[PDB]
């Protein structure tokens, strides 16, 4: 039942400036600034893609090994995520890098100031997988979490190398991959995940029909935001499931990660597939109403109750058994 | 023996930028920037005076208590300076607030942006040295930091109360306070911390001749830079020491910090004036020539061959003998 996700981890490290970036900028000699912002708080995050996603399994009981590369400023992150069940055996620990950092300062009318430290991320691409295999067995499924492009392929063909189900997740390198190099993420995955726009740009680079993509693949899961979620099968069925009703649109950072990683928990827990996309669907509205990724809290009761409100009684049931 | 060392406690969060910030900044939309900097290095320094000061003094084998207060994210910082000989006990950790820390992300052309974050920094006014004296007893000496204003003025006002002779470091606040502000930090310490400039300024602003700071203090003591250092009795007698010569001009700071706790160490080890500023001037070259606060080196025989080579064999043996 152990899932293996890979891709980024990192931290995200947020300040809040009271007063107005214009009025320091404005004046200021932009070909050589000096700019000091006298900040008002400051709020750190877990995250990455990997990490966010092995947080959201290990909370709801499923059985997570991360597999990423990270800093020695990692061993705070990974207390937090061992206290939730994640198997952390497998993370790279950079030599001479920290932990991926994304850092941000937003003023009073929202204007922003941001970093991106990518750190230890590219040594991903030095992790095998067979290390994995030794350690715990074949894992059930790999996910391919947005990453180091050049990891995530490695990690795809390393799968292939080793038999290995994997989940594509080919979203956020779209935009910046050509067609072929899109197919290469795809050919013989168990599962591909994206949204709707990113279904149909992977459709139009990849120069392939949807028939030629379902001959490649075992199932499609198509997110439409509010309006839930498409899975569709290589025999033409399909299954669509809405959301869970939210009481706070507060934060949308993490919500795709959430989704995904409360799906594959329910499949991995033999869960079909309608039941499967319902639990996702209520982790993806758990994070939609807290600030940061791993933020969130599972209440077993709660959760029971808001499935029953959505899904029905006999749907909850059924859920909440596997937990 | 001990030395109680208030003033600030930070870390110091830096990170390099490749290219030039006004390749971003020229074309931007000034009044809403959404600005993001692809980081090359991030280097994580521990520092704020305090923290500065009490490391020197922890490393030179000297009693030591820091006194400030800092976030729940001061654990590792803490094990750092506990390993050192620093008793941490009477730093306060806030409920509410991260520790204090200074973001800069520096350019090709050396242009920066930064952020400077307080944090717990102004619950230092919350701070009881009686505290201090109930658990180890009465302090040798108090060093008043750089820190919050309101927390020099209270750590200054307390000491008077308790009996607890008091170093004034009046440096860093004397261009923003009146000169009523700056008489109440200066009256009745045992020693007086400036550089020549900020000496001059001094005089200025309280309206106080030399010969009225000298009947309110035990020791003048004024650094010179690359000139050395000044000592000046209320007798009339002045002891100038010159620098150790620095191999490398890296980076200067901190080095009025350090000068600060290898001169106190010396002090509190019943080293005389001469010595105890020739130590000083060691700790400060060795400050001087490492990049950051903290991350210097102290080796016994090197020191000793230093010294000898600044001050000759005899000045040197007798500095030694008191590690
Ligand atoms: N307003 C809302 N209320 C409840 N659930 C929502 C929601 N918006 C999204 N979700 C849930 O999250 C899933 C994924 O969201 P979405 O389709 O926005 O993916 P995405 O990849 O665009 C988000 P990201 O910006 O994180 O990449 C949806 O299928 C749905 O279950
Ligand atoms: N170039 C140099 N070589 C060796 N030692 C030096 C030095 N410059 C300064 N020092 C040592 O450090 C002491 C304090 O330096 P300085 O007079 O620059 O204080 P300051 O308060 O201006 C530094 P800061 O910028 O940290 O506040 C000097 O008295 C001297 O012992």
């Amino acid at each position: 039942m152990t899932i293996a996700v890979t891709g980024s981890i990192a931290t995200d490290h947020l300040m809040r400036f009271p007063g107005r970036f214009s009025e320091q900028l404005l004046p200021e000699h932009l070909h050589k600034v000096s700019l000091s912002f006298l900040v008002d708080d400051l709020v750190m995050h877990r995250g990455g893609v990997a990490g966010n996603m092995a947080f959201a399994i290990g909370v709801l009981g499923g059985e997570v090994a991360l597999v990423g590369a990270a800093g020695a400023d990692f061993a705070d992150y990974r207390d937090w995520l061992k206290a939730r069940g994640v198997n952390c055996d497998h993370v790279l620990i950079s030599e001479t890098a920290h932990t991926a950092r994304f850092t941000c300062t937003t003023d009073v009318d929202m204007a922003q100031i941001a970093s991106f430290y990518p750190g230890a991320m590219s040594e991903a691409r030095n992790i095998k997988l067979a290390d994995v295999v030794s350690a715990i067995g074949k894992p059930e499924l790999v996910i391919i979490g947005a990453n180091d492009p050049e990891a995530m392929f490695l990690h795809t063909e390393e799968c292939r190398k080793l038999g290995l189900a994997f989940a594509a997740d080919p979203s956020q390198q779209l935009a910046r991959l050509s067609g072929e190099e899109i197919r290469r993420l795809v050919n013989g995955a168990a599962y591909l995940f994206t949204n709707d726009y990113e279904w149909d740009l992977l459709l139009s680079k990849t120069g392939w029909s949807e028939a030629d993509v379902m001959a490649q693949i075992d199932l499609r899961v198509t997110t439409l935001g509010p309006k839930g979620v498409d899975l569709v099968e290589p025999d033409g069925t399909t299954i669509h499931v809405g959301v869970v009703p939210e009481t706070s649109q507060t934060d949308p950072t993490g919500v795709g990660d959430a989704f995904r990683a409360g799906f594959l928990t329910g499949r991995s827990a033999g869960l079909g597939l309608e039941r499967s996309a319902q639990l996702g669907s209520l982790v993806a509205v758990l994070v939609l109403e807290s600030t940061g990724t791993q933020e969130w809290q599972w209440d077993y009761e709660a959760a029971a109750s808001r499935l029953a409100g959505a899904y029905g009684e006999h749907a909850a049931a059924e859920i909440v058994a596997v937990l």
